[PDB]
C-alpha cells in the first residue's frame, strides 16, 4: 500500500466505531506499522485488543491533561521506534453541560478551560513532544468539525476550541514545514460514535446531514479513514496546513 | 449622531492610541454614554481622567481573569444604567514568549491556557455577566486579527486564542440573538499600540501592510472606531455574527 | 449626515422595494446627492418620479449589456458632475430557466454568459467608465449572495456569477485602492423584491431565514440600505475588498 | 492501485509539463484505462504520442469553446466506453492582456467573455454533456487556483473566471450528488507549464511561494497528480464539493 514502511501513533481509539478505528484499519491496509495510545488504567486490556487486532505490541498511556504523561509517552516510543512518520490526534473533551442546550448556560471558565485543554492544546502538545523523533517526511492529522467555522446547535464551546484546533494546524504546519513535516485536519461530518452520544439530540444531525448533503449520504469511519490515510502518505508531500472535509459535501451547502 | 441615547461599556482603553480609545472617542461623538473598565488599582487615576475627557465618571475594576471582578463590574454599573445598550470588549494577552519566534518554542499548557483565558474566554464570560441588564437591541464588538484565519509570524499562540474568540462571536450570537442582541467582531489591521510592542519585528507588518494593501495605507484607531460606532449602532441592526475586516483590505491579497 | 456633499450615482431603483431604493433612502438622509440610472426607454418616467422624490433630477439610462450606453452615462453624468463620490451597483440578470429546478438543467453557453455579462462583467466595467471622474475618497459597492459562497437550490448560474462578482471586488479594491478609491460588496439577506419573484420557491427561503437566523428575522431594505450608506461614507475609510453580510447572521449558523 | 479498472477522460495535457500530464501519469500507476482530448488539428500527433505513452489509443478533438466539439466528444467516447467513471477538467484561457499589469487596463467585456467561458462555464458544460455515460461512482475534478480567493498581482480576469469555477464546483456536487458522482477541485500552487509562461513575472510568484510556504518549497505536477488520483478514486468517496489546496501550504500563511 502507499503507506509501506510508515510507523504511525494513533491516540483516540476507544471503540470499533471510533474515527481513529477507521484511520487504523485503513493506515494498515496500505501498510503501516502502528501504535496506539489509551486512557486510563483500566482500558489497558480493551486498547491492547486492538492493537492485537492491527499487528502491533505498541501500547501506551496518555492522558493529554498530564504533562507527565505525555513526555513519558514518546520516550517511551522512542525504546521501539527511533523514528515517528505519523501521529493521528482524534481526541476531544468537553463536560457534558458546555455541549447540551445553550451557549451561555453552559459556559463556565473551568468548562471552557477544560475542552480547551484537551481538544485544542493537546494536538500541538504533543507535536512538541514527538518532534525530536520525527522523520522529515512525517505528517500529522487531526479531526475537526463544521461547528468551528459555523454555528451548530448544542456544539457550543466545543465549537471554540475546535476553531483554535484549525489554527493550530497551521501555525504547526509553519513550524514544522521546514523541517519538511506536514499537518493537517480532517472535517468530518456526523458520525455515530462514542463520544457523539453527549451532543444533544445527534441523531437531528445525522439525519439532516443524511437529507441535505450533496451525496444525500452520511459518511463512514471508513471513508474518513482513507482520507487520512491519504494526508499521512507521501501521496500528499503537496498538502499541509490544509483542513479537509470529509462530509459528503455537506458544509458547501444551505441545507 | 447614531448613538444618541446609547450606553456604552468599553475596555482595554489603556492608552490613548489604544483601539478602545478610537471607539469612545467616535462613540462620544455620535452621542453615547461611556463607561470604562480598568485593569490594576494603580490605573484607577489614568482611567479616570480618560473617563472625564469624555463625559465620563463610570470607571470600573475589572481583570478578567477574576470572576469575582467580572460579576462585581456590572452589579456596580447596575446602580448607575438599568440598561446596557452596547459592550466593546478590547482585550488581549499572552505570555511574550508565546508570541515571540517560534510557535512551538514558546507553546507551554499555561501559555496556552493563560492566552484563551484572557484573549477569549473573557469575552463570551463578560456577556453572559452583562446579560441581565442588556437592552433588547444591545449590541457586543470584539477585536481580532488576521492571524486567527492565516498563519502570521510571532502571532502564533494569539492566533489560537482568536480563532476560538472569533468561533464565540458565532455561537454568541445565536445564543443573544433571540433576545435581539448582535454581536460582532472587527478583524482590524496592524496599529502601533502598547500591546503591539510585544509583537516581535511589529515593524516589519506595518511597512508590510502599508505596501501591500489595496489601499496602500495602514489604518488608523479612528477608522477602526467608526467601523465600531456603526456595528454599536442601530445602523448595522440587521449585522450580527460577523467579522468585519479594516485593514485597508489587506486580507483579501495576497502581498 | 455622515454623507453630506456626497455625489453618488444609483443603480437598480426598479421599484420601491428594490434594494437600491433602500440603499437611496439612507443615502438622502444622511446628505447625499443622489443620481438614477433606468433601463430601457419606457421605465424613463417611473424612475423620474423616485428621482423628484429624492430630490434628483438626474436619471440617465444605461443597459449594462451595451458599452456604448455605459460610456454615455458617465459622459452625461460629466456635464452635471465634474466629481463622483459613491457607485452603487444593484444590477443582477440570469433567463428564468438559469435559476429553476436543476443546475445542470438550466446551464447553457448562453445563460451562463447572460448571467455573468450582467451580474458580475458589469460592476467593473462600470468602474472602469467612471474612473476619470471618480474622487480620491470615492466608494463603489455591490449587491452580493450567499449563493457564491455555499449552493442554495435554485440559484444555480446566478451563484456562479456572483461567486465572479465578489472576485472582482477584491481585484477592483488593488487596482483603485492606489488612488485612493474602496471597492465593496454587501451580501444581502433574502428580501422580497421583484426579481426575487423569479426565483423558485423563494418564500421557502424568507421563511427558513427567518426561523434560522441568529436574529430570528429577515433583513429589510432600510437595514440593507444603512449598511450600505456606512460603506459609502467616510466613517467606512478602513474598509475595502469586503465581502459584508446583512442577513441577520444568516450565513454563520447551520440551518 | 486504488484505480484499477477505472475509466478517465483528461483534458489539458499540452505538454510533459502540463498539470494533466500529472495527473494522468499518477491514474496509469494506480491502474486506470485513459482518454484524451486535444485542441486544434495540428496537436492531434503530440497527444497520440502522450496517450500511447500512457497506454491508450483513445483521443479526441475537443475545444471547448465549441457545443458541437463537446457533444460529439462524448458521442465518440460512448463507442469506446458505455461508462465514465473520471473526467479532468485541466483547462484554462484569456486574452493575454487580461493577465498582465493592471486589473481594468486589460478588462473588456470580450476579455471577459472568453475568460468564463474557456475557464468556468466549460467545466459543468462537459459534465452536462458526459452526465448520460457517467457510473454512479463517477468523480469529477478541475484546476483552480489562489487567485480566486484573493486577489494575486497580474492574475487579473483570470480570478474572477476561477472563482466562478469554484462555485460550479459546489453547485456541480449537488447536481450530480443524488446520483452518487463526486465534484471537487484541486487549487495548485504555482508550477512552471506553458499557460504559466502568459502571467507577467511568475518567476517572482515562484521565488516567493518556495520562500514563504510552510514547506519551503514549490510543488510538481506529480504531487497534483497523487492528489488528484486520489480525488478521483473511491478512496475520496467522502469527499465532494471541496476545493483541495496542493501548494506547499502556501495559501494558509501570510507571506
Ligand atoms: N464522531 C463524530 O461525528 C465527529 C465528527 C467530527 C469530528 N469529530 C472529532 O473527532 C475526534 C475523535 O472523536 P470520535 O468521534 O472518534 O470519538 P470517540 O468518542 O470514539 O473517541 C474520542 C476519544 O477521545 C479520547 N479522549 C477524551 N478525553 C481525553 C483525554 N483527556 N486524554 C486523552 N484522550 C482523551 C477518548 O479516550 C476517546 O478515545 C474528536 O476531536 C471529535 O470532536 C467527531
Ligand atoms: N494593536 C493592533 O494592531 C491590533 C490589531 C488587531 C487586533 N487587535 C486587538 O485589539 C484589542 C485591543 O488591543 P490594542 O492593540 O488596542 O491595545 P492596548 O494594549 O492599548 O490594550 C489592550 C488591553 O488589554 C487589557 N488587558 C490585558 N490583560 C487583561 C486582563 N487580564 N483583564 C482585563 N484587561 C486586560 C489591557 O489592560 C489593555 O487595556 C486586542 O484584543 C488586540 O488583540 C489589535
Ligand atoms: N432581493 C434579495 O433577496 C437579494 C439578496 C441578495 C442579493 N440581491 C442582489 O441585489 C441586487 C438588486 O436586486 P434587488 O433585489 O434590489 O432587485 P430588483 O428586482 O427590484 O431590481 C433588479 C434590477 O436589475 C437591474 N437590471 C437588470 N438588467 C439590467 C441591465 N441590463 N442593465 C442595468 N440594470 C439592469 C434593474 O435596474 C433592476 O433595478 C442584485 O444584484 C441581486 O442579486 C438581492
Ligand atoms: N500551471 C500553474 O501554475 C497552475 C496553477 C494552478 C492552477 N492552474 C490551472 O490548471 C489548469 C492547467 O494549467 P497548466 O499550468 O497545467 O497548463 P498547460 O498550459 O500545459 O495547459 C492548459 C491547457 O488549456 C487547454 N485549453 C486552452 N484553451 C482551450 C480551449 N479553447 N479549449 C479547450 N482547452 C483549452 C489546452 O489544451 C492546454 O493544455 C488551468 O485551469 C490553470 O488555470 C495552473
Ligand atoms: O466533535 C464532534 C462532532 C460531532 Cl458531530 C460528534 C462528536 C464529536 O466529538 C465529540 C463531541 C463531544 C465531546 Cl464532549 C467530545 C467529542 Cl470528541
Ligand atoms: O492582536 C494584535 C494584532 C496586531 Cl497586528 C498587533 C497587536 C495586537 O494586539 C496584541 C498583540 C499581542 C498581545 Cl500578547 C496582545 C495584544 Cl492586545
Ligand atoms: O441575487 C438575488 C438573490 C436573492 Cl435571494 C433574491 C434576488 C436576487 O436577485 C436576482 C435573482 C435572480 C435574477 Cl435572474 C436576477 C436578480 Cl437581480
Ligand atoms: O491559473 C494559473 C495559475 C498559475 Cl500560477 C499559472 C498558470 C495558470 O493557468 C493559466 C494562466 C493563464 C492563462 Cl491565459 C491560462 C492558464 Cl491555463
Amino acid at each position: 500500500g502507499f503507506l509501506d514502511g510508515k510507523r504511525i501513533l494513533l491516540t483516540g481509539l476507544l471503540s470499533n466505531r471510533s474515527i481513529a478505528y477507521g484511520i487504523a484499519k485503513a493506515c494498515k491496509r496500505e501498510g503501516a506499522e502502528l501504535a496506539f495510545t489509551y486512557v486510563g488504567d483500566r482500558f489497558k486490556d480493551r486498547i491492547t485488543e486492538f492493537a492485537a487486532e492491527f499487528g502491533s505490541e505498541l501500547v501506551f498511556p496518555c492522558d493529554v491533561a498530564d504533562d507527565a504523561q505525555i513526555d513519558a509517552l514518546f520516550a517511551s516510543l522512542k525504546t521501539h521506534w527511533d523514528s515517528l512518520d505519523g501521529l493521528v490526534h482524534s481526541i476531544g473533551f468537553a463536560p457534558r453541560e458546555a455541549i447540551a442546550g445553550d451557549f451561555l448556560d453552559g459556559l463556565t471558565r473551568e468548562n471552557f478551560r477544560i475542552a480547551h485543554d484537551i481538544s485544542a492544546y493537546s494536538f500541538p502538545a504533543l507535536a512538541k513532544a514527538a518532534l525530536p523523533m520525527l522523520s522529515d517526511d512525517a505528517s500529522l492529522l487531526t479531526l475537526s468539525y463544521l461547528g468551528a467555522e459555523r454555528a451548530i446547535p448544542n456544539y457550543n464551546t466545543m465549537g471554540l476550541a475546535k476553531a483554535a484546533l484549525e489554527a493550530s494546524v497551521r501555525y504547526l504546519a509553519v513550524s514544522l514545514g521546514a523541517k519538511g513535516v506536514r499537518v493537517n485536519a480532517i472535517s468530518a461530518g456526523p458520525i455515530k460514535t462514542l463520544a457523539a452520544s453527549g451532543i444533544k439530540s445527534f441523531g437531528k444531525i445525522l439525519d439532516f446531514v443524511e437529507s441535505n448533503s450533496p451525496l444525500k449520504r452520511n459518511v463512514t469511519i471508513e471513508q474518513v479513514g482513507n482520507a487520512g490515510a491519504f494526508l499521512l502518505s507521501d501521496l500528499a508531500s503537496g498538502v499541509t496546513a490544509e483542513v479537509m472535509h470529509v462530509d459528503s459535501g455537506f458544509n458547501a451547502v444551505v441545507g
